[PDB]
């Protein structure tokens, strides 16, 4: 047998940020709420806070924005690199300049599932199993995939085991799924704009949303409801009854994250055949693990804050054990390398950058070069042939270094 | 009837920090962890990363002490002020200086609820329902409830009811029980030093340190073990029948937070009258109710780090309302002007901060100016007859505002 490709070992891990409170408001980039106004995702949205007068209107206004886009990027001994973005900005600099720095440097670039272990064992007293620390510690692991794909010389999704379809197909989230329809993806998936303190008002309402967007979409074009974290049981059972004549595929994220007993009832109180889901703000793979056990259809962690790819290709077994699907929130290619090799992961989400959902934008744009997006609603996996997870760091966006070490 | 007293409005809340990976190593307060060398918490203490060779020896090596002291200080119109620390360092400015502020400031100082409320709603999306961000929740709350307390000019252990005991005994934390009986407290929690890596090897060593204070300080002293997230259940369940012979009162964190399944078996496989506890890592009314329901004896929140008294309080009654006791990890004054009221808290914690644990140093020195400790292993309710929590900030520490609004 021939020697084995030679590794170089990691050499240096930096970490930058752009947006947030401490920068230039609507950067975008990996912080998916970073944006100008009049966005969709900011338009009257119900959340936990919209029951305040103040708060109501905008996200941005109680400060869905404040954490800005993290950067991180790991260079070997060989002055290759490798990186990844999420929602974390300048404290996770902070984390990975004067904490997690210490597992990273000197370790091969191989290393990957043991520097993984030991940034959440370090982490563990403050990290809350999930949020700020977790959407850090994913960001790192990514960067760490991104680096040895790209020394080895392969996409990512291959290193994984190979493509199990060759195409994926996405469904859009945004306020147009009838725009959506329009270029090709296979269904729309529509935020809830009234809450708990509206009542059967805020019901009609929402549910009339969908009815108008099934008699504009068809019947085979898929319509679900994101509900942000912002209902209880009761009001989120209202409301999946009001929409089941519409043949609403599922209603999302009904509950905030802790309320795995809550989603356990609102899962057996779910209309016959409609989905109940949650998942894009749960991080590790035990909060996944309980979260499964509630009976909820589709967990949807975010690869870039349940932990990294490390974490979810574990999730997406912890689902296929049960028989059950696999659908990660958002994340652009590092979710696409990761999907397209699971079986349990039929369909993906393409989450509308656009202002007005009227367009294509990147995901993640602009701080990704030469970012994917789904072409008549897909992405072949000849899309994905780049080494690691195949996009380059827009240096052009003005980055910053608030930490070194 | 006469005219309510004039209450002032809040103007600024101002974060500062000491410690951590951007300060003075060993700075102490508030994070108990921050601790200079030759220190008895820093000794060989199980963790889950003491199962790697480079981090079994010191928890400092894996990174415990990064964060170092959040100082919240909050100041009204009246000129007043109200404060509180906790763990969470600069991170925790860059949270409340760029974030929590919105909500803070311009508000009643009796709007502690509202404040709380809005805290939570606000970060649902990055807070993880745990660790730092709740840390900074917390010491905001902590630091309202000081302001409210010393405007209205009571303890804070009035406002919430008066005191259902004269004084608080309590328990020592350290690796001196023997120390600590002298002293008068009445009881002393040891850390375990080898975790389920080491096997039965490990269950001997740690059983025998528990025989030998058992034969040193009688059967009365209480003897518990910490085991700092340490172990997996099969371990703990070993260890626990393996101390049962001298009586150990109970086993503490045995598994990290989240495992929530696992603690439910522990607890059916622990000695009988053995009792398992858990929740100074736990974070949110509703992780509480999970953590209850695992049917665990005590849970310990941290009042800086569970949500704060707001949250605590809250604690104390799911606690209750199921025949239990809650039993707050350290916290100095911001536990004991709650827990001095709780009929359910009948004793409390003082965690060593003597390197050596042969001497009463206070709680969170030096950070806390004129801190009551424990006299005879007890603190009577008159020490507490100051207004709010009590204390003042030492402005003599190195205090840091790296950040400003
Ligand atoms: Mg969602
Ligand atoms: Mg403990």
């Amino acid at each position: 047998m021939e020697n084995i490709m030679t590794l170089p070992k990691i050499k240096h891990v930096r970490a930058w940020f752009i947006g947030g409170a401490t920068a230039e408001k609507g950067a975008g980039g990996g912080d998916y709420h970073d944006q100008g106004g009049n966005h969709w995702i900011d338009d009257h949205i119900a959340t936990p806070m919209s029951k305040y007068r103040d708060y109501e209107q905008s996200r941005q206004s109680f400060g869905i924005n404040v954490l800005g886009t993290l950067i991180v990027e790991v260079e070997a001994e060989n002055r290759q690199t490798g990186f990844a973005v999420s929602t974390a900005g300048e404290m996770g600099c902070f984390i990975v300049e004067k904490h997690l720095n210490r597992f990273i440097e000197g370790k091969c670039v191989s290393d990957i599932k043991l520097i993984h272990d030991q940034m959440l064992g370090a982490t563990m007293y403050y990290s809350g199993s999930g949020g700020l620390v977790m959407n850090t510690i994913s960001c790192v692991d990514l960067a760490l995939w991104d680096l040895f794909g790209k020394v080895v010389g392969l996409p990512v999704y291959k290193l994984l085991g190979g493509a199990v379809r060759d195409e994926i197909q996405f469904y859009a989230t945004g306020a147009r799924p009838d725009l959506a329809k329009e270029m090709g993806f296979i269904g729309g998936k529509m935020p809830t704009h009234w809450g708990p303190h509206d009542g059967d008002a805020g019901i009609r309402k929402d549910a009339a949303m969908v009815a108008d967007m099934r008699e504009k979409c068809g019947p085979d074009f898929w319509l679900m409801l994101d509900c942000w974290m912002s209902q209880d049981v009761n009001y989120a059972t209202k409301l999946a009854h009001a929409c089941a004549p519409f043949n609403l595929k599922w209603i999302e994220e009904c509950l905030p994250p802790q309320q795995y007993e809550g989603y356990r009832e609102l899962k057996r109180n779910a209309p016959a055949g409609m989905m109940v889901t949650s998942g894009e703000h749960h991080g590790t793979l035990q909060s996944f693990r309980t979260l499964a056990e509630t009976g909820i259809d589709i967990m949807q962690p975010d690869v870039g804050w349940c932990g990294g790819l490390t974490t979810l290709v574990e999730i997406a077994a912890l689902a296929k054990s049960r028989g059950q699907l696999v659908v990660p929130h958002g994340s652009s290619v590092y979710s696409h390398h990761a999907v397209i090799t699971f079986t349990n992961t039929p369909f993906s989400e393409f989450l509308m950058t656009s202002p007005d959902c009227s367009t294509l934008r990147p995901q993640f744009d602009p701080i990704l070069l030469d970012e994917p997006v789904p072409v008549n609603g897909r992405i072949h996996k000849s899309v994905l042939d780049k080494p690691g997870f195949g996009v380059e760091l827009n240096r052009d966006c003005h980055l910053k270094r608030p930490y070194s070490h």
